[PDB]
This record gives structure tokens, C-alpha cells and sequence, in this order.
């Protein structure tokens, strides 16, 4: 069982995003286990991932809030390494450095920055804009399919991903 104190925070991490949805971010925790969090990142416009579906995971540690989570991207998009820890700023590979107070919100939206910038990190990837593009067109079907997770965490959005598929052809 996570600690009282992370479950309380965590929960109010996830109200915080109800009540103002950070754009092209969706995350939540798993159900049954309040430490365990996926989100989906929505490629943004003016990126070559303009319109990927991207999954992946934030894992709180036991003893958060004083530990940063584990971050990892599950969908291939040819900026990360699938299923990799991942070197950001905020994230457990930087604990001397961890700020209790940030939000699942700005983690997020500093995982989403760096994906957009070119900084080399570990779990970074080299690979062309039009490999990008591919990727991102080919998220939607790899998360259907492909993606046993994804189906577990995100059924209705598996649902959409019938349709926007069958609309795509």
C-alpha cells in the first residue's frame, strides 16, 4: 500500500488536472495502484509529432513526495528509447535535485518540452523528421494494437482508436 501521504497528494495531483487539463496531456493513475501513472502526450503542431498518440508512464517511487518518479515512453516515436528510464531535469535520475512541491502537471509538461526540443539525454534516440512523422502516424494503430498496456489503462481510448482508424480509411 503507497504511504497516506503520497496517496493524498497524488490524488489531488490527478484533481488538479481534472480541473485544468494541460493541453496535448492526459495522465491518471492506475486504479487500483495510486503510484503507478500513464499519460498519453498528443503531438503538437509545429513538431514532427503533430498528431502521435503517445503512452507512457510515470512510476512515483515508494517514498514519494521526497522521490522523483521513473519516467518511461511505451509508444515508438523516434525521440525516446520505448521502455526506458528517461534523463529529465525532473525525474529519478536527478533525486539530489528533486523539488517535492512540482505537479504531475509540470512534470509532464517538462517531459513534453524536452521531446520537443533536440537535446541528447539518456533514453534518447536519433532519428530523421520524416521517421518522426511516421512514427506519429503510426501511433494510433501501434497503441490499438501493438500495446497490451494501453488497452488495460485505456479502453475508451481504445474505442476512439477503432474509429479514427476506420475514419482514416
Amino acid at each position: 500500500m503507497a504511504t497516506k501521504q503520497a496517496h493524498k497528494r497524488l490524488t489531488k495531483e490527478y484533481k488538479l488536472m481534472v480541473e485544468n487539463p494541460p493541453p496535448y496531456i492526459l495522465a491518471r493513475p492506475n486504479e487500483d495502484n495510486i503510484l503507478e501513472w500513464h499519460y498519453i502526450i498528443t503531438g503538437p503542431a509545429d513538431t514532427p509529432y503533430k498528431g502521435g498518440q503517445y503512452h507512457g508512464t510515470l512510476t512515483f517511487p515508494s517514498d514519494y513526495p521526497y522521490k522523483p518518479p521513473a519516467i518511461r515512453m511505451i509508444t515508438p516515436n523516434g525521440r525516446f528509447k520505448p521502455n526506458t528510464r528517461l534523463c529529465l531535469s525532473m525525474s529519478d535520475y536527478h533525486p539530489d535535485t528533486w523539488n517535492p512541491g512540482w505537479s504531475v502537471s509540470t512534470i509532464l509538461n517538462g517531459l513534453l518540452s524536452f521531446m520537443t526540443s533536440d537535446e541528447a539525454t539518456t533514453g534518447s534516440i536519433t532519428t530523421s523528421d520524416h521517421q518522426k512523422k511516421t512514427l506519429a502516424r503510426n501511433s494510433i494503430s501501434y497503441n490499438t494494437f501493438q500495446n497490451v498496456r494501453f488497452k488495460l489503462i485505456f479502453p475508451e481510448v481504445v474505442q476512439e482508436n477503432v474509429e479514427t482508424l476506420e475514419k482514416r480509411k
